[PDB]
């Protein structure tokens, strides 16, 4: 099982500047509660996005995506291809936008938080990946946050 977590802006957006221009609490625990103990899978510049007292993420396999054959990710495994990192019984692709498009072929389940904030798509931003008519979809309700925005979620699934 290859699943994708994300969250995103109702645009599509993840991440901007290297970094995401909101947090959620809840989505943080949800992602966690999803993830723990599995594989995490995240391309070279999502762990650079970590502070290094906070990584490698506790609990989980984490697995780093590079083309550099000597990049370093203490605490980690860097592999150089997706297919590597796929050996678990359970693992989550948990970002960014490239890794996304690349692991989708495998993925057989997405869980998406939709985060009620209006940013338009701008150059250089990370975009969550198209889900085709292959993906069966289900909704939860909308939620307050305690930051403020509304969010809710999603499970797609495809066999
Ligand atoms: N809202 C959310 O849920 C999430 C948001 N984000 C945000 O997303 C953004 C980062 O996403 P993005 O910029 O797309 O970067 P990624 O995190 O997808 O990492 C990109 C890197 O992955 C490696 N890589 C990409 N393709 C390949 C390949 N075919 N073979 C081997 N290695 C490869 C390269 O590493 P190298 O350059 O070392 O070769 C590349 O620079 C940040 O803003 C982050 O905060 C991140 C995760 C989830
Ligand atoms: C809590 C943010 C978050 N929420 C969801 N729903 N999915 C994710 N993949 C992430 C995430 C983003 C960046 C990193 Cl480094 C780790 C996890
Ligand atoms: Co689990």
């Amino acid at each position: 099982m290859v699943g994708l977590i994300w969250a995103q802006a109702t645009s599509g957006v993840i991440g901007r500047g290297g970094d995401i221009p909101w947090r959620l609490p809840e989505d943080q625990a949800h992602f966690r509660e999803i993830t723990m103990g599995h594989t995490i899978v995240m391309g070279r510049r999502t762990w650079d996005s970590l502070p290094a007292k906070v990584r490698p993420l506790p609990g989980r396999r984490n697995v780093v995506l590079s083309r550099q054959a000597d990049f370093m990710a203490s605490g980690a495994e860097v592999v150089g291809s997706l297919e590597e990192a796929l050996t678990s019984p359970e693992t989550w692709v948990i970002g960014g936008g490239q890794v996304y498009a690349l692991a989708l072929p495998y993925a057989t389940r997405c869980e998406v938080t939709e985060v009620d904030i209006g940013l338009p798509r701008e150059a250089g931003d990370a975009l969550a990946p198209v889900l085709d008519e292959t993906w069966r979809g289900e909704t939860g309700e909308w939620r307050f946050s305690r930051s403020g925005l509304r969010y809710r979620l999603y499970s797609y699934h495809r066999s």
